[PDB]
């Protein structure tokens, strides 16, 4: 048993809820929250901007030090950093950005990072301002992630469409 509440069960291991991931992280304080990162860990907008704002910019300060030491992530890659006030850890995962022309096949590689963690609170990778079809992102998630993933979908209209179209 874990502390996640109000989720619809899609599969053995994937759960979904209409929720603000920031508000969900603050309530649950999960072991791992996933950020929809870019390779520079520049948390300007979307999920990343919202998570970073909720940390009072401490996520961005830590991220800048990480990039200064290690250089950029790979598209499809990840790093584990602090979860600050939101979670124990933040798994920064880079899905392909369609609005930059990145290979959508890299979305499966992105979701494979989740398998290194037993339980995660996450957004749909490459959705929102990353430009991919969220229905596709949910299908890749279900077909790739084997660990227990709690998906937060901000937009109520999209949530209802994801549930009602789920195979
Ligand atoms: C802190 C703070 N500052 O502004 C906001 C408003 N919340 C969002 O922007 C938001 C939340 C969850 C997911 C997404 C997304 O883009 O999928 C976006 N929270």
């Amino acid at each position: 048993v874990n502390s996640f509440s109000g989720y619809l069960k899609l599969t053995d291991n994937v759960y979904i809820k209409n929720a603000d991931i920031v508000e969900e992280a603050k309530k649950v304080k999960p072991t791992v929250v996933v950020n929809a990162a870019n390779v520079y860990l520049k948390h300007g907008g979307g999920v990343a901007g919202a998570l970073n704002k909720a940390t009072n910019n401490a996520m961005q300060v830590e991220s800048d030090d990480y990039i200064a030491t290690n250089g950029p992530l790979k598209v499809g890659g990840s790093c584990v950093l602090s979860g600050h006030n939101l979670a124990k850890h933040c798994l920064h995962v880079v899905g392909p950005n369609v609005n930059k022309g990145e290979d959508i096949q890299l979305l499966k590689s992105a979701y494979e990072n989740f398998n290194q963690h037993e339980v995660l609170l996450a957004p749909l990778l490459s959705a929102g301002i990353f430009g991919a079809d969220p229905i596709h992102s949910l299908r890749v998630c279900v077909d790739t992630v084997r660990t227990n993933v709690y998906l937060a979908v901000f937009d109520k209209n999209l949530y209802d469409k994801l549930v009602s179209s789920f195979l």
